[PDB]
């Protein structure tokens, strides 16, 4: 069954986008089988064990960290979409209202830390030290901390919606895939949104030996086609941004 392509994906939008393109791939002779995963670890582990042939869930900075940490022999088969990341809160309508010494919750995924840092910088609430390596920025790079905010980075990315829902902290950084699955719209519900999300394009990742796989190329080409990208835009109202 070399006509069958097994793809690991996040629930929303990723798995939904995959289900929507299935008929387009079938007209091309490719049988797409989706495995939906609820976390950011098992899709990579599954790709390495051969349980799946590709995955669709992670951005390049995540991917790079994961390849280096795990010695995964993977390749990027191509960028599909962007998820501009939000800070969410049930307490404050704006970051400018947060009392000093309040906690900002972020996940333990280090590759998202520079995103929260750009939002706070744009909001005028922190500055970064001269000679920060902005590609790998962390909380230790903060020079001015205007509202003297604390950052908790212990939680798994998959529980960030619970922290929000339970009113923990002044605000919470939630990846859009989890936000959208719980019924939050980043464009309407977030109190601040990432201004430039292009470094965080979500990719199709595969094993190195499948780097020239014809079924994979067909998947990437269908996911980047104009009809599909317009569909993605209309489905989530611009919260999910096609490349
Ligand atoms: C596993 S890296 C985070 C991926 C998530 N869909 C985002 O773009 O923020
Ligand atoms: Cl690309």
């Amino acid at each position: 069954d070399d006509s069958v392509l097994k793809v690991g994906a996040s629930p929303v939008p990723h798995a939904e986008i995959l289900e929507h393109v299935k008929p387009l791939l079938e007209k091309e002779g490719v049988k797409l089988e989706v495995t939906t995963y609820t976390d950011y670890v098992l899709p990579n582990k599954a790709l390495e064990s051969g349980d799946i042939d590709a995955n669709y869930f992670q951005h390049v900075p995540f991917f790079n960290e994961a390849v280096k940490e795990n010695d995964y022999d993977f390749v990027n088969a191509g960028a599909i979409h962007l998820e501009p990341v939000g800070l969410y809160s049930k307490k404050y309508k704006s970051l400018q209202e947060i009392p000093d010494g309040s906690t900002i919750y972020v996940s333990s995924s280090v590759s998202d830390w520079p995103r929260v840092l750009t939002i706070l910088e744009d909001a005028g609430l922190i500055t970064l030290k001269e000679g920060v390596d902005r590609t790998t920025a962390t909380f230790d790079d903060i020079d001015k901390n205007t509202k003297k905010l604390k950052f908790n980075h212990e939680s798994d990315p998959a529980i960030m919606t619970t922290l929000y829902d339970n009113e923990e902290g002044a605000a919470v950084l939630i990846n859009s895939n989890f936000a959208v699955d719980q019924g939050l719209n980043p464009k309407k519900d977030a109190i601040a949104l990432e201004k430039e999300s292009s470094p965080y394009a979500n990719i199709i990742a595969v094993r190195k030996e499948d780097e020239n796989n014809e079924n994979v190329k067909k998947l990437v080409k269908v996911l980047r086609s104009k009809e599909v990208q317009d569909w993605i835009t209309k489905k989530w109202n611009g919260a999910i941004v096609p490349v």
